[PDB]
């Protein structure tokens, strides 16, 4: 089908927040381009917005169109690659102290940008992080706005009031203490999951990770009693310490406190520089023959 005009719908790719995703051509430009279709019968607008207030940062995924086609509202965007998962597992499931490292520092900016935009991304871990392609294809992109929300206001700075109580709301596995405690999630949650994301990379997997349960809310009460049981220095041991620095210096911040994105980069930046590593955006994967 021929929507929007210019672009030329294909096949299903997979999919979105609340949404299926297309693999395009923008005919005209000549450029593949990924499609999401929002029966006219809601989330796609609200991420619209989310995403045209993000407009212009590294990382964050281009909307090409915006509009409504016969029954359907459609939302265009740049094509990216392999999420950091699928890369991942097509490394054999290791990536060395460098990859680790190149990726932290550009994901740390990642959600430094959308912090600074007024937003708190809520469900950071693996699968929301691809890669892009082609002319992008060194930079890591971040994902899927659907749990996303304004955590302070743009005038007054004020911060949203503190509250507990809350169901958990993303994924378990790379959800902040705080977020298993019913608490609200700020700034530092999106950093402490980013947090488990690297150490889960270094390890190939979590200590609260495959428990064994019977029903669903038995393994979720599972990983929330493991996640608290487990000291960062054991959850970090056998890795340089920075990525418990980082750590506990996530989990004390306050709940309207700011983060120090750069000490945290810098701490991994040192690290860097006395291994002797160049950000050179040579993944482990690049060197896959
Ligand atoms: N841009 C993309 N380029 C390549 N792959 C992509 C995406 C998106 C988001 O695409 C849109 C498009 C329009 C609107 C919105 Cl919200 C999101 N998701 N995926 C994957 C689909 C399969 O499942 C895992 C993720």
């Amino acid at each position: 089908l021929r929507v929007g005009n210019r672009y030329r719908l294909g096949r299903k790719i997979g999919s979105g927040s609340f949404g299926d995703i297309y693999l395009g051509t923008d005919i005209a430009a000549g450029e593949e381009v990924a499609i999401k279709l929002e029966c006219v019968k809601p989330q796609l607008h609200i991420e619209s917005k989310i995403y045209k207030m993000m407009q212009g940062g590294v990382g964050i995924p281009t909307i090409r169109w915006c509009g409504a086609e016969g029954d359907y509202n459609v939302m265009v965007m740049e094509l990216l690659g392999p999420s950091l998962e699928d890369l991942f597992n097509f490394c054999s499931r290791k990536f060395s102290l460098k990859t680790v490292l190149l990726l932290a520092d550009q994901m740390i900016s990642r959600i430094e940008y959308i912090h600074s935009k007024n937003f708190i991304h809520r469900d950071v871990k693996p699968d929301n992080f691809l890669m892009g392609l082609g002319k992008k294809g060194n930079l890591v992109y971040i994902i899927d706005f659907g749990l996303a929300k304004k955590y302070r206001d743009a005038r007054t700075h004020q911060h949203i009031p503190y509250r507990e109580n809350k169901n958990l709301t993303g994924t378990a596995r790379y959800a902040s203490i705080n977020t298993h405690l019913g608490i609200e999630q700020s700034r530092r949650d999106d950093l402490e999951s980013l947090g488990y994301v690297l150490m889960y990379f270094n390890l190939g997997s979590l200590p609260w990770q495959g428990l064994k349960a019977a029903t669903k809310r038995q393994k979720y009460e599972r990983i929330s009693e493991k996640k608290m049981s487990t000291p960062i220095e054991v959850l970090c041991k056998g890795y340089p310490s920075e990525f418990a620095t980082y750590l506990n210096f996530c989990r004390s911040l306050r709940f309207d406190d700011k983060p120090d994105y750069s000490y945290l980069r810098q701490l991994f930046r040192n690290l860097f520089h006395r291994q002797g590593f160049s950000y050179d955006y040579v993944f482990d994967w690049n060197m896959l023959k």
